[PDB]
RNA sequence: GGCUCGUGUAGCUCAUUAGCUCCGAGCC
């Protein structure tokens, strides 16, 4: 998690599914 | 790692509604 959640899994695999 | 899929028991960035790495899927 960051200053929002996670954005992604690091090769475009974008998070909040 | 090169790339693609899966919030998941998760971390690290500073994003930009995100990003990169895990923890698995599949093949280098």
């Amino acid at each position: 998690s960051g200053p929002r959640p996670r954005g992604t899994r690091g090769k475009g695999r974008r998070i909040r599914r």
